[PDB]
């Protein structure tokens, strides 16, 4: 029942999950001032080449595109990661305006979106266990910014107006998750949960410097999306995102100077 409303959203979270209010909670400001270059960090490995694309799906709070984990297809590895991640899903955050979306903000700095693909530490065997554990997940965050359209986000545009609802699906085979990324692998880290409920604290940030561009007409399509499920009163699917959370005892971490 939680939501992004007024009478379900951050606010109320929580109620039915505490852990909101915990250590590691995330999103956070990256203050880049404060962020420190680590020279322990070791290069920052994406390795999509064999990544198996299967299906798009309106949960209600955003859109996924779920991948075969079955086997290490597509895989995250290096940075401040120990071990091998396995990319299971991607989504996105985004705004009812350009100048709002991102859950992650930079020097205070809302972009219009984030994008957030998410994967699992294999020595867990599935992602349910994986988010059992302190070290479970790795999620790599990318902020959209818009200008020039995208032309690796073009498919997903199109395939939305099959899945405007919630609960709805469609296939979604064969799609490069490599072309959602931008030139430079540099990124800040630091540990924190999920950006939603139930909000486990079982994440370690990757989030790169370098903002893609995707076209106002792209970022248009997320926003006619619905949270609403067919036939029930239309709650355009805007302002999915979570504003920054207490950063506490932690430090962010830049892996380039
Ligand atoms: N704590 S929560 O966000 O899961 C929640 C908010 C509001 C309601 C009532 C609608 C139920 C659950
Ligand atoms: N819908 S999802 O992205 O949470 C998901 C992706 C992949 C598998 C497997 C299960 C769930
Ligand atoms: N909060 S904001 O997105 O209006 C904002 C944008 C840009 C900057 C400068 C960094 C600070 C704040
Ligand atoms: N927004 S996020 O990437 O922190 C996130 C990833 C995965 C889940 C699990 C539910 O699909 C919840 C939130
Ligand atoms: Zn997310």
């Amino acid at each position: 029942h939680w939501g992004y409303g007024k009478h379900n959203g951050p606010e109320h979270w929580h109620k039915d999950f505490p852990i909101a209010k915990g250590e590691r909670q995330s999103p956070v400001d990256i203050d880049t001032h404060t962020a420190k270059y680590d020279p322990s960090l070791k290069p920052l490995s994406v390795s999509y080449d064999q990544a198996t694309s299967l299906r798009i799906l309106n949960n209600g709070h955003a859109f996924n595109v779920e991948f075969d984990d079955s086997q290490d297809k597509a895989v995250l590895k290096g940075g401040p990661l120990d071990g091998t991640y396995r990319l299971i899903q991607f989504h996105f955050h985004w705004g009812s305006l350009d100048g709002q979306g991102s859950e992650h903000t930079v020097d205070k700095k809302k972009y219009a979106a984030e994008l957030h693909l998410v994967h699992w530490n294999t020595k867990y065997g599935d992602f349910g266990k994986a988010v059992q554990q302190p070290d479970g997940l790795a999620v790599l965050g990318i902020f959209l910014k818009v200008g020039s359209a995208k032309p690796g986000l073009q498919k997903v545009v199109d395939v939305l107006d099959s899945i405007k609802t919630k609960g709805k699906s469609a296939d979604f085979t064969n799609f490069d998750p490599r072309g959602l990324l931008p030139e430079s692998l540099d990124y800040w880290t630091y540990p924190g949960s999920l950006t939603t409920p139930p909000l486990l604290e079982c994440v370690t940030w990757i989030v790169l410097k370098e903002p893609i561009s995707v076209s106002s007409e792209q970022v248009l399509k997320f926003r006619k999306l619905n949270f609403n499920g067919e036939g029930e009163p239309e709650e355009l699917m805007v302002d999915n995102w979570r504003p920054a959370q207490p950063l506490k005892n932690r430090q962010i971490k830049a892996s380039f100077k």
